């Protein structure tokens, strides 16, 4: 709106703050690409100071000698908040601490939310009474994981788009590698190109790759509770599947894409479990390293656990550009490559031909979000039906897992993943 | 037309025949791809046995001593005959051989020229008129060079398509690699998969590279007679930019394919020089082995040969599909890497994206193209029209070049060429 911002990172004592938030911010403000009259306010109930988060977060921040004033300088636009996150004279002295900056009842507020959602529902209410800014806009990033399954979710995003349009809310997603944003722009840009040849009539099967040859590295007590189908399926595979299988957009206008691919997710039915082959990576005897360590011997990890660190799962879109149409998202942990990459068989009729759109592997595709929330660009961001769209295609599946709890296939620590994954791709058509 | 074929090698006592025709014939026997009731008849001026020519190529056969049996079967269906090129009575005594064989009369004739074009006008001559079958087809199988400009091309081509039907001329061009007929087929299949997007709206380049590391091998004196685009331009990648530039044909039949690509060829104006970069390849010093001789260390080379062994050309398509569009065709020996693809760069409308068809390096291609001549497929046989259209293309910059004599620019054994080449690629737009 103007030229000041102001932002406000809810939970700055965090790790996520102290590790990436606050190096990020750091690095857009050196190379100047943040607005040139930017403040950023911590708030949290750990009573701190500047000089404590600088002690904390300056080892991440590639912090050179020669760029020690500059430094010194986005130092000087930082300020700490403490309070609690229902109480509502601390959310009052925070926005009396905004408003005490220059022309900061008129700046720009861009409140990021560097907290578990279990106290979201307090937050955003709070700040929605109080800390709002009556002249620049109010934008809020939040944070994984918007919900568990369709219903946390929808109470989740029913709570919080019912004090935000949806213009202000940008669930931000970052944790899979820093060209995520540059792998859908490719993928966007070869929808249109494309189009006019990615039928039923030619494409016999899509698929899309999401790879990975580590493991846990030893944090798997994080990862076991959320599953390979929700850490890596149900957001970023759907999403370039949209990006894939969507009409053309009626213009460049990010709410045109996403109503596309909104149009998309509406068409997928809900994925049953005999489309389904779930796998888990054991250690490798002959490995060294890591590799000689599985999914269960992982200290963090409880005894037990079935949980997949391996998915291969088979959609249809049911419309008639795409008719029976297998779209195959394999992906999982512990494999043999870093691969991401779609690929779209055609139909022979003359061996099988296929069209391959490898994706990787200058703002990092994090430092993009940021200036994109910064800028107004949602179209990195999940809206509120498609995240819900998302959950439905995947909820009863994930429900039928939690609660009969199937033992998932076991594969070797740098294997491809088990071999019923071939047989059940082989089974929908694939060669 | 029915079950007996005669396979006449005329000039059996060559080079070619020794080296290359009898043993891939020979494969061809042995894995029982040729017709049950197949003889061989060598024909040259050399008194020769069949012992002889045994002696001669059995060693190129890949004779292991569990193929002994159907090796003396093979064997035991070869024959020779002794006459000269243009002695009708030597004819004659061919023509008598091949009667008193099984069927003889009745038989296909598959006559194949292993023989100097400089004694075709000869040859063509007195078979028609003493050695073609009354029944059975006759096809003729005529070897490079086809020709060396429009002039004496037209004049062989217009002595040969005096005397023989279209469909029984077979222009044989087998000496880029075993992945020929296959690197042709899949641009074939591209062109009818990637049709409907290749258009002068989305395509703002196309190249075609033939990539090579190494040198002349001391053979530069059989290359010196001939150049770059002789040897691989105005034959290969000039067929396979009509294979990309072309429209889709009206059936699946050979001649509506070859049509569809001389329709294409009638487009392409004169190259001229100033959209010709041409190169040479000196020895490497740091290098070792042959890279430390250049072409002109070459002992079977002349001194003073200006010949181009890189050479990088632009032409353009004049209809309404592509209309600007650059095809810019870059080939060369002693180079970095073994490559040969087509790329396509498209409209940058959001750096520029690119569709890669990358191409090689059962049939191994070669037996492929005789498995064709016995089927009667002349779908990768070049047409005489098509044949002429590329030497018009091509002629009068070869003619400027013989007569000028200009030095193409040095580079170094290798090396990707020389920097001129990718000026002339970015000065009409490549990025
Ligand atoms: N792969 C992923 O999906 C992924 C990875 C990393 C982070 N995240 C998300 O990013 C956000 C930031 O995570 P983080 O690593 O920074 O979390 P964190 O370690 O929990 O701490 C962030 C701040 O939240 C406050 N806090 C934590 N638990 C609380 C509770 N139960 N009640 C009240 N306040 C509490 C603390 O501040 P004070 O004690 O000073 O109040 C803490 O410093 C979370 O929403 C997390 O889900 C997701
Ligand atoms: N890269 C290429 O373009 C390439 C490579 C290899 C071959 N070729 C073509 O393949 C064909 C076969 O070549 P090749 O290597 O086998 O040739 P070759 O070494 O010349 O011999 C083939 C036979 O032709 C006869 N002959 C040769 N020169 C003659 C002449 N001046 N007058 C009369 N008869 C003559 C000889 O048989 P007799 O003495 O018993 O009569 C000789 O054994 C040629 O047309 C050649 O151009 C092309």
């Amino acid at each position: 709106q103007s030229d000041t911002h102001i932002f406000i990172i809810m939970g700055a004592s965090g790790d996520l703050a102290k590790k990436k938030i606050y190096p990020t911010i750091w690095w857009l403000f050196r190379d100047g690409l943040l607005p040139e009259n930017t403040f950023i306010v911590g708030y949290a109930r750990s009573r701190l100071t500047v000089a404590d988060i600088r002690k904390q977060s300056e080892p991440f921040f590639k912090a050179t000698p020669e760029e020690k004033l500059k430094l010194e300088d986005f130092f000087a636009r930082n300020s700490y908040v403490a309070g609690q996150y229902d109480d509502a004279a601390s959310y009052q002295r925070l926005n009396s601490h905004m408003n005490a900056l220059h022309l900061g009842s008129q700046a720009n507020r861009l409140f990021y939310l560097a907290l578990p959602p279990t106290v979201y529902e307090a937050v955003t209410k709070n700040i929605h009474e109080s800390c709002m800014s009556q002249i620049g806009w109010n934008r809020i990033i939040v944070e994984k994981p918007f919900g568990r399954d369709l219903q946390s979710s929808d109470r989740l995003s029913n709570h919080i788009s019912s004090l935000f349009r949806e213009d202000q809310i940008y669930r931000i997603d970052h944790y899979l590698g820093k060209e995520m944003v540059q792998n859908l722009m490719v993928l966007r840009f070869a929808n249109r190109i494309f189009g006019p040849i990615w039928n039923r009539d030619n494409i016999a099967c899509v698929i899309l790759t999401f790879k990975e040859p580590f493991g846990t590295e030893g944090r798997g007590g994080y990862f076991d509770e959320f599953g390979i189908i929700r850490d890596v399926m149900q957001n970023h595979l759907l999403q370039m599947l949209c990006l894939v299988a969507m009409e053309k957009p009626a213009s460049t206008n990010s709410d045109d894409v996403r109503d596309e691919k909104v149009k998309v997710l509406k068409c997928i039915s809900e994925v049953q479990a005999n489309n389904v082959v779930l796998g888990q990576y054991v250690g490798n005897p002959d490995g060294e390293g890591e590799a000689t360590k599985g999914y269960l011997d992982d200290p963090t990890v409880p005894r037990g656990s079935t949980t997949a660190t391996f998915a291969a799962v088979v959609l249809y879109v049911e419309n008639e550009r795409w008719d029976g149409v297998p779209f195959i998202l394999r992906c999982g942990k512990a494999l043999n490559e870093r691969k991401a990459e779609v690929r779209l068989q055609f139909h022979d009729v003359a061996k099988r031909n296929e069209l391959v759109i490898r994706l990787q592997p200058l703002p990092d595709a994090y430092e993009r979000l940021i200036l994109d929330v910064f800028c107004g660009s949602q179209m990195h961001f999940v809206r509120s039906d498609e995240l819900r769209e998302a959950w439905r295609i995947f909820t009863p599946l994930l429900h039928q897992i939690e609660l009969e709890k199937p033992k998932p296939i076991p594969y070797i620590y740098g294997s491809r993943g088990p071999t019923e994954a071939d047989e059940l791709m082989k089974r929908v058509g694939f060669q």
